[PDB]
């Protein structure tokens, strides 16, 4: 079953099938003629002349677009808007609790960004200093970000779910000179603390680098302060002059830093330069939204994700849309919240995850009761597989059959969608990404690098650049080289599985390396198992993803106790908090499965394939037949 292309999609569309056909062909014939001319979505302070300039030789990896020009993201986002689109919203807010919300125009943010970039300023932050941002889901957040990226600071986003440890570990890494921070956040009616955590996170002893932590006053609730190194947002912001001068960023001046869980080692930093990231997010958006001057769109992802700032701010604010931002979650108070929001705002483009569908398809059509949900067009979907079920439950529910779905792979390291449909342009299959976007060469290879030709399946690989790629890991280039261009050389591996059909369509499986994927969160076995080891009375530790109905994956944990150690209730509520201490609630397992029978390859390497078979059901070869037992019981 293909869904067609409806005709009220089909009267409006940006691109046809015809069209879609014709650019994908130049945008991989021809990228410079392409790419050349797509980049004026931008504004530019100097032109670009060189277009691509881009290497994936093995242990020599060079990533550059638009080389030559200069530009400033926050030019793009809003001060472009302001002569036409001032009065017009950037910004709806949606608070946690529906009796509040706030517009935020185009004119009021870019104001407030101005006073925020002086205020940076004035701290003494400069181009290429990095900032961390530990923030919830309030339109500070956006102002902090566009601010940073104004003066060519480099922000540092990180997830308020993460814990004192995992905020410490970023902040050394990047050697962050300023935390950004509110008291707490407010999540399905709950109070989170943030601050708290940041003050938790300086007292680490190998963070050196913070000077000062700016604090939003979110929930007035009681923090411990430190005088001259806390400052409130609201003192600051007040004090600053509204008027700011975009000075020029060069196109490869670094954007920002996002930390990202790889199959080995601790998050690294995946970097993302200004031209090509901003380029490629604009056209993305525009195209596979199918965006219209005023349209209403909503991004439910967080900001502490790579979704969250391609598409909940800097797609859509390159191209002078409304952006929703929601402070909450999707079933809270109730599984019809999400369509409410819908509702109340008239969303037109609604960007969401498999994890939350699913959450409120288990509640049926509670998750629609009393709503409307005429003022939808268009449906997205990212992060994580989507069964057919699901997307048919999205399509028919949420959308009410009349709305395409966009299922859009891809990665923090693509900058933006990769394998995607296009609404107007490409016919629908429920669970499939689909087609490449322009300037995306995807290929299926064998554990050997071979590429597979029609319908088959294998590693999934990118055998060209794109403008939106990243291009560095923070501090460790050789690392980013070895982790994503030396399985397949002169690819980037994507370090994930996929399918491709009869009819040229991607069907996405998962990762083929060792990360998870929890309730769409990525996440690293191996940091899991680090965290777990760390503890003093763990001596080693396993970690597994398993299918889970809601979630995508459980988390399932063999831990191993120190000689002299046994099995609680105490001991396992310490061990399920020492992760949540060590990364957060996100890492937590689900499951405890403690065990002395590891196995082992005889040069003492765990072997997790049939720790994998066994979790789900599905050196000492004896250590097979104790674990079938243990999982058992
Ligand atoms: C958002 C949604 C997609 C799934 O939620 P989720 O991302 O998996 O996270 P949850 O809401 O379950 O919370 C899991 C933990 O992470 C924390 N967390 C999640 N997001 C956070 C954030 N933005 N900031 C700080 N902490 C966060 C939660 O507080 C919770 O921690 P705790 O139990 O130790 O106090 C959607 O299904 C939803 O609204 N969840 C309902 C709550 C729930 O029970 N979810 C589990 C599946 S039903
Ligand atoms: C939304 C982008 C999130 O970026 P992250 O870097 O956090 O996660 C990337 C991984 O999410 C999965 N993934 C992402 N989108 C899809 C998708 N649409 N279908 C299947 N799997 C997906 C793929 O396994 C991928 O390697």
């Amino acid at each position: 079953h293909k869904h067609a292309i409806p005709a009220n999609i089909a009267d409006r569309c940006l691109i046809n099938p015809e069209q879609y056909e014709t650019k994908y062909k130049q945008s991989i014939n021809d990228p410079d003629t392409f790419w050349g001319e797509q980049g004026k979505i931008l504004d530019w302070i100097t032109p670009y002349q060189k277009v691509k300039n881009t290497s994936f030789a093995p242990g020599n990896v060079s990533i550059k677009w638009y080389e030559d020009g200069t530009l400033n993201l926050a030019a793009n986002c809003l001060d472009r808007h302001l002569q036409e689109n001032g009065d017009r919203t950037a910004i709806i807010w949606e608070g946690d609790d529906t009796s509040q919300s706030k517009h935020i125009s185009y004119r009021e943010l870019h104001r407030d960004v101005c006073r925020f970039a002086n205020t940076l300023l004035d701290l003494g932050i400069k181009k290429g200093d990095v900032v961390a941002i530990y923030m919830p889901m309030v339109p500070e957040a956006a102002v902090a970000m566009l601010a940073c990226a104004r003066i060519g600071a480099v922000h540092s986003v990180i997830f308020g779910g993460f814990s004192p440890e995992a905020v410490a570990g970023r902040i050394i890494d990047s050697s962050s000179r300023l935390v950004i921070t509110a008291d707490e956040g407010v999540r399905a009616g709950r109070s989170i603390p943030l601050k708290k955590n940041v003050d938790d996170a300086l007292k680490n002893p190998n963070v050196t680098s913070v000077e000062h932590v700016i604090v939003l006053k979110r929930t007035g609730s009681d923090i411990d302060w430190q005088e001259g190194r806390d400052l409130w947002w609201r003192d600051l912001i007040e004090k600053a002059s509204p008027e700011h001068q975009p000075e020029a960023m060069n196109a490869e001046d670094p954007l920002f830093i996002l930390y990202t869980s790889g199959s080995t080692g601790k998050p690294k930093g995946v970097l993302h330069t200004t031209g090509g990231y901003l380029v490629y997010a604009a056209t993305t958006f525009k195209y596979v939204f199918d965006y219209h001057p005023g349209d209403i769109y909503w991004c439910t992802a967080d900001v502490g994700w790579v979704t969250g700032h391609s598409y909940l701010l800097y797609g859509p604010l390159a191209c002078g849309a409304t952006t929703l931002m929601f402070e909450g979650v999707p079933n809270w108070p109730t599984p019809a919240r999400m369509c409410q929001v819908v509702d109340k705002h008239q969303v037109n483009i609604l960007y969401t995850a498999p994890t939350a569908i699913r959450a409120l398809m288990a509640e049926g059509d509670k998750a629609i009761e009393g709503t409307d949900r005429s003022s939808l067009r268009i449906l997205g979907s990212a992060g994580e597989p989507i069964n057919p079920e699901a997307w048919e439950w999205y399509w028919k529910k949420i959308g009410k059959e009349k709305c395409p779905v966009v299922d859009t792979w891809w990665q923090t390291e693509t900058g933006g969608f990769m394998i995607t449909p296009l609404p107007g342009a490409i016919e629908l299959k429920a669970g499939s990404a689909t087609r490449p976007f322009f300037g995306v060469q995807p290929a299926l290879v064998d554990n050997e690098g071979h590429p597979q030709e029609g319908a088959t399946e294998g590693n999934l690989v990118i055998t060209d650049s794109w403008p939106g790629q990243a291009r560095t890991l923070f501090g460790d280039h050789e690392r980013f080289e070895q982790t994503y261009f030396s399985t397949f050389k002169n690819m980037y591996f994507s370090g994930d599985g996929a399918r491709r059909d009869e009819d040229g369509y991607y069907w996405i499986t998962g990762r083929v390396d060792d990360v998870l994927n929890v309730s769409g969160h990525r996440l690293g076995t191996a940091e899991i198992e680090s965290a777990l080891v760390a503890h003093p009375k763990i001596a080693e530790a396993a970690v597994v993803g398993i299918p889970h109905a809601i979630k995508g994956q459980a988390i399932y944990a063999y831990v191993t106790l120190n000689h002299g150690e046994e099995p609680s209730p105490e001991l396992y509520a310490e061990v399920r908090n020492w992760v949540r201490k060590e990364i957060g609630p996100l890492a937590t397992p689900d499951v405890l499965h403690w065990t002395d029978s590891l196995p082992k390859t005889r040069s003492g390497k765990i072997m997790r394939r049939i720790l994998r078979k066994i979790a789900a059901g599905d050196a000492d070869p004896g250590v097979v037949e104790k674990l079938l037992e243990e999982k058992q019981a």
